[PDB]
């Protein structure tokens, strides 16, 4: 499959920038959500699990197609949650219906991480809808009962090497884990609607206690109320994994610089741009924008 990035006709970076306003004034307005952390954290889980269903092999999956909005991919038990990210962008899709789904639930990922003190991330337009036929089986997105044997060998179908695996991770200072979706529960830090590079510091210093919870799954349990997914702690056990860790736990602008540079890159697999397509945007904030 070649998928060839193609620009929604006639827009430029200024349509893309009031989709952003849009989906964060949102971000703003509906901060009640999962006793108040507000929904920016389900919107980068959301753009990360369509871009992760890619195949470096057969270029099946990824971002393009916007395929989550197919019944399989949408019902898919490793998705679950998911869909109040996909409700809270509706509206704006309604708003907008120029936009690709693709670029929609991708434009949501970086204009949560922006809005919550990220990094900048560079975001391209061209995903087309593909259609239903093209949908992804499901079963292509990773377990958290693991091992960093198995987060190496998953990660590189996704062809993301050691260096993008630990950057990427660290997504986790947003958000938490939910026990009827996920069969885990606990956030992993106590900031987690602000981006930051707590998910390391909290993983070199708290005392970890290995325990099962109500839904019969191990997790590692901290004094502090926070916890770590087996395939997290794994990070800390594997050698070269480690060394990144406690590279990111002590720079968090070199951690800013690659979750940047990777979460793109995961967000851009398996999509063809042509030299004529425009640069990639650097989209303002509301408060770069006085809004
Ligand atoms: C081997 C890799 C990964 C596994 C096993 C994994 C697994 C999980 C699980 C079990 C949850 C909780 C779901 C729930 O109950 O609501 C979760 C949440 C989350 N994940 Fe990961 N994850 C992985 C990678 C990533 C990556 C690469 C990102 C982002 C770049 C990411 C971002 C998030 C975010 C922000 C949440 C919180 C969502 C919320 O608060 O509802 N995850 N992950």
């Amino acid at each position: 499959l070649v998928h060839v990035a193609s620009v929604e006709k006639g827009r430029s970076y200024e349509d893309f920038q009031k989709v952003y306003n849009a989906i964060a004034l949102k971000l703003r307005e509906d901060d009640e959500y999962d006793n108040y952390i507000g929904y920016g954290p389900v919107l980068v889980r959301l753009a990360w699990h369509i871009s992760g269903t890619w195949d470096k092999h057969d270029n099946t999956g990824g971002s393009y197609g916007g395929t989550y909005r197919f019944k399989k991919e949408f019902n898919d038990p490793s998705n679950a949650g998911l869909q109040n990210g996909f409700k809270f962008l509706e509206p704006i899709h309604k708003e907008f219906p120029w936009i690709s789904s693709g670029d929609l639930f991708s434009l949501g990922g970086v204009t949560a991480v922006q809005e919550m003190q990220g990094p900048k991330i560079p975001w391209r337009c061209g995903r087309v809808d593909t259609p239903e036929d093209t949908t992804p089986d499901n079963g292509r997105l990773p377990d958290a009962d693991k091992d960093a044997g198995y987060v190496r060998t998953f990660f590189q179908r996704l062809n993301m090497n050691d260096r993008e695996v630990v950057a990427l991770m660290g997504a986790g200072a947003l958000g938490k884990t939910h026990l009827k979706n996920s069969g885990y529960e606990g956030p992993w830090g106590a900031a987690n609607n602000v981006f930051t590079n707590e998910f390391y510091l909290n993983l070199l210093n708290e005392d970890w206690k290995l325990e099962k919870n109500d839904a019969n799954n191990e997790q590692w349990d901290s004094k502090s109320g926070y916890m770590m997914l087996p395939t997290d702690y794994s990070l800390i056990q594997d050698p070269k994994y480690l060394s990144i860790v406690k590279e990111y736990a002590n720079d968090q602008d070199k951690f800013f610089k690659d979750f940047s540079k990777a979460f793109e890159k995961l967000l851009e697999n398996g999509i063809t741009f042509p030299k004529d397509a425009p640069s990639p945007f650097i989209f303002k904030t509301l408060e770069e924008q006085g809004l």
